[PDB]
């Protein structure tokens, strides 16, 4: 129930579209402090088409769910890409912000986005076959040009489940960690599924002050948001990350077919870096495309 | 001087940034109708500010396409693609609808995706048929575009054409296997559809609209490359002959030694309009498609 609080969470119900669960940090965010709080309609907060824009998606099945939707306040003018995904009988959305100098930029930044990713999975299929180590290490080189992170790490999974750093590029001056071998239980189970659930996930500053979620009280049990891109790490892992000076990240699973978490890909930063929903949505591709020639070597 | 009337077209100088030329409807697409556009106009007259100053940030260029832009008073949305020429630069506005601009990235994400889709079933399949590679491409465009015919041509060494390709929506006359002269289309028309890419005729019984520039300009300001150019009046009735209204053109350029080796062509049977991020997503399914075409030769 925390998140990170570089955006907004905000639950609806399927039915009557009302606010069913709010982040801490949501009222601030969303209105000029009309107030937002459990019952909300949604009209009340947004411009009537992007208010429109988001009634039309209840009705959209997730083989139909097309993110991101940009939004707007009513009264400041403010505007955020919302981004949507469902559980049973709920509505989960993931405010992000938006630069307003961005707002005239957001169709053409979805384009090019994805077409870097399109061109480095054309530079990875015309590699010849056979070999582990200049396909993974195009994958995270092509990673490394695409997201701009200080670090850029491949892993792989082998069958006691512990972790090979088999690749590696960093900006000059850093620590190397190519080669290195480590425990299994770095990585708990529950967190694989995430992984494996969230395709890309993402952690804009380990040292954040993370936010709550506030649910209705009317509900009989707690309502699941592990799939929130602004789902907030474990305290372990936000120390682990600290000492070793490495405060952003983001990642990349590798799911093969049978079906298997094979590795992750991952980007770590010595800053905060907060990369937008266009590319993260881009690296599910590749991500994708990754996954089947790291499983056609395997053959 | 002509364009197809679904958009409208603005240059500007590139030093003063004040329009050079316009399209007729233009004051009526852009302003709700000195008069609020003609020559001499200040852009910054007609939009919202930051639509407008998105715009003077493309003065200093790496061009990125399409911006969206609002009108000043009424809020009209537009996508606004712009390119370069001499001493201007030229935008082509085409119109969208306002209760989906908030969806205008997801709609631009969804069809780059499934041109990326296209990209891998082309690549991962088994080489040596350019009947197999076409036959997909085809395939692939015709579940892309949802035009009622796509077809492939292929050119020969006398420059004679071969419809190579082709799937329809059942009952139309297929046209695989024929051949036709050279002459159908002239050199001119074959070096613009390498110069544009991909080119749209969305109406070719759409009364044309003509371009006005101030005579005392001192150079010719050139259309070529604006995604709203007219046909010439010869093709638009030889398409209404073999009743295809509109059309989506994608070249086939080999070398990018240098030569047009073919077209990908989607025909359809009522007026069709593709909005362009999609559009522009296929000028890239086109170029994985000559990558494949010239391994095979
Ligand atoms: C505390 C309860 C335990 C814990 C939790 C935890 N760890 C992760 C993710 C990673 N931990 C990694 C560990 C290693 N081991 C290495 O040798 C190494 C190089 C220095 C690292 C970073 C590891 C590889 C990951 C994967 C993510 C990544 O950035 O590479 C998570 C998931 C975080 C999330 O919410 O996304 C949790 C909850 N880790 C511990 O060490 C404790 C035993
Ligand atoms: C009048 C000046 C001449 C003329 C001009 C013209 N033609 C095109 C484009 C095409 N013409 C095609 C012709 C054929 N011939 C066939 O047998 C056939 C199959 C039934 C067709 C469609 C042809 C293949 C094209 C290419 C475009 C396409 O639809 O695939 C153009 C270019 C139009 C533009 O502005 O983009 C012009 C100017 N065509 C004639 O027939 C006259 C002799």
């Amino acid at each position: 129930k925390m998140i990170q609080p570089f955006g907004c969470l905000l639950a609806l119900d399927e039915k009557t579209c009302k606010v069913i669960a709010y982040s801490e940090n949501a009222p601030e965010m969303l209105t000029m402090v009309p107030a937002l709080g459990i019952g909300t309609d949604i009209k009340t907060l947004f411009t009537a088409p992007s208010a429109s824009a988001l009634q039309k998606a209840l009705g959209f099945a997730e083989v139909l769910l097309l993110n991101p939707v940009l939004i707007h306040c009513k009264t400041s003018g403010k505007p955020f890409y919302a981004i949507i995904h469902r559980v049973t009988g709920s509505m989960i959305i993931d405010f992000e912000p938006v630069k307003p100098y961005e707002v005239p930029m957001t169709a053409a930044g979805a384009l090019q986005s994805y077409k870097l990713a399109a061109k480095a999975i054309t530079r990875l299929q015309s590699l010849p076959s056979g070999s582990m180590e200049r396909l993974c290490d195009t994958m995270v080189q092509e990673v490394f040009e695409l997201t701009g992170y200080d670090r850029v790490m491949a892993y792989k999974f082998h069958e006691d489940d512990h972790g090979e750093v088999i690749a590696e590029i960093t900006k000059p001056g850093l620590e190397p960690y190519l080669g290195l071998h480590y425990p299994a239980t770095d990585i708990p189970q529950a967190s694989r599924f995430l992984f494996m659930k969230n395709k890309v996930r993402m952690i804009v500053d380990c040292h954040a002050k993370h936010v709550r979620v506030l649910q209705d009280e009317k509900l009989p049990f707690d309502l699941t948001l592990c799939g929130s891109t602004l789902r907030a790490p474990h305290s372990c892992h936000a120390q682990y990350m600290a000492n070793m000076d490495s405060i952003a990240s983001l990642v990349m699973a590798v799911v093969v077919n049978r079906k298997r978490l094979w590795g992750l890909v991952v980007c770590h930063n010595t800053t905060p870096r907060f990369v937008p929903f266009p590319l993260r949505y881009a690296c599910e591709f590749l991500a994708q495309v990754f996954a089947i020639h790291v499983n056609k070597e395997i053959e």
